[PDB]
């Protein structure tokens, strides 16, 4: 029960599989990137900047712009990328700068958008780790990243947090999901724990067209074993 | 036991405080805020800027020439501030920015100095948010860059974070602090239950001379109830 998607990080692994399988059951779909996705409805690029403030009115103005007055069933946040590192290394600062820009800048815009075009009973998807539950000492960024994610999940399932009646705020946190990207880099590696692209995609299309949808709130840890994967509640 | 701190956000309330008590005590303290601090032994200037990357470079270059082969005995990351709203706030994005670069980008640099300059059971404090260990609807920004913090304390108490051998990663978590301005903007509040900035340049005190210092990835509640002020840990 939905027909309008937007999908930021729209040109992402995962993204563009949602794009793709949300089109083919000719649903309109709005792709948000810093590059542009053909095979979405529509497009919105990214303004690459270092000001937040500047990138988050751009595509806030132009999102406005797209919508007009027609609320959306879902937006599926899945924008990110994975930087390691501990705090004595020397690229800890360049990590720390793109985890914050996919991850934070990505997830606030979303909530945003959220409040904004949301349906009543509509859904919002942010993109955590599993691993951000704990400390992350090799990779700070990226730990300090999804952690604030997790707790931003947390005030938008609060009391007046300028949710729409109704819809969720719910977090998926994965450990390692199955790209090609995961596949060059990591390639003597047991792909048997990585989850499939489509597993997610399955799942969304559950989740909004309420099929066993979680409650806004809820921090759902995306674990896969042998080819099988699970879907386990976690508490912040 | 100490002579040597840094003080980052050392023109703030709490931050002036410290600088003034341990200089009274005639250690040598250093300043880090973008404005100087005459008060202070040293004080480094952060440069205003957008580029994460930019102003860490200038302060870990900075401070790596004013202290040279010196180690410090503690680094007490007290910057910050406070600024509101929800998610469908038209403020929500210059709030958002202003929350990340001073407890994220702070938080991040001080982090990565204590791992060059810390002595080996030394000290770093970080500064988060009791609220912050919940969803905060009310303050999107503030929730999440003091949740981010919380999670880097617990990356940085793990094995091969970079910290100094014996050296602790503590976090701070009050609710209000008295402050003149708070008091200002806060008129008709019962200051009872506000905690004094002595008390925690007393517990700073404490912590750096080997007196009840709890262990690294540490998470302080700081609470005041009829002026008097009790210390609670909290678990991530
Ligand atoms: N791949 C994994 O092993 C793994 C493990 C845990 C979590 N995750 C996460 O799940 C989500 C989906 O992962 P993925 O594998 O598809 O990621 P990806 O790297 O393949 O795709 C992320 C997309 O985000 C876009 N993006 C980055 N910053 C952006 C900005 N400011 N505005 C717009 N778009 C921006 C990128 O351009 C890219 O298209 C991400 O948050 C990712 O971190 C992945
Ligand atoms: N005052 C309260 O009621 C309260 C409640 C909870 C937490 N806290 C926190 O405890 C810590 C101490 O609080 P305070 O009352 O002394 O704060 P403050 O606002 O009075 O001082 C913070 C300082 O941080 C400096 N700063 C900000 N961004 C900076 C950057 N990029 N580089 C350097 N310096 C930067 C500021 O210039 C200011 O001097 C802060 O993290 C604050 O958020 C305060």
């Amino acid at each position: 029960e939905a027909r309008r998607v937007l999908v930021y990080g729209g040109r992402g692994a995962l993204g563009s599989r949602c794009v793709q399988a949300f089109r083919a059951r000719n649903w309109w779909v709005a792709s948000i990137d810093v590059v542009e996705n053909e095979e979405a409805s529509a497009s919105v690029i990214v303004k690459m900047t270092d000001s937040f403030t500047e990138q988050a009115d751009q595509v806030t103005a132009e999102v406005g712009k797209l919508l007009g007055d027609q609320k959306v069933d879902a937006i599926l946040c899945v924008a990110g990328g994975w930087a390691g590192g501990n705090a004595k290394s020397k690229s800890l600062f360049k990590n720390c700068d793109l985890m914050w820009k996919q991850s934070i800048w990505t997830s606030t815009i979303s909530s945003h958008l959220a409040t904004k075009h949301l349906k009543e009973g509509g859904l919002l998807t942010l993109a955590g780790a599993k691993a951000a539950l704990d400390g992350t000492p090799g990779m700070i960024g990226y730990g300090m990243a999804k952690g604030a994610v997790h707790q931003l999940c947390q005030s938008l399932a609060g009391k007046n947090s300028g949710m729409p009646s109704g819809a969720a705020a719910i977090a998926v946190l994965p450990v390692t999901l199955d790209t090609p990207m995961n596949r060059k880099s990591m390639p003597e590696a047991d792909f048997s724990s990585w989850t499939p692209l489509e597993f997610l995609v399955e799942t969304f299309h559950d989740w909004i067209t309420g099929n066993k949808r979680p409650n806004s709130g809820s921090l759902i840890q995306v674990v896969t074993t042998d080819g099988k994967t699970e879907l386990t509640p976690a508490y912040f």
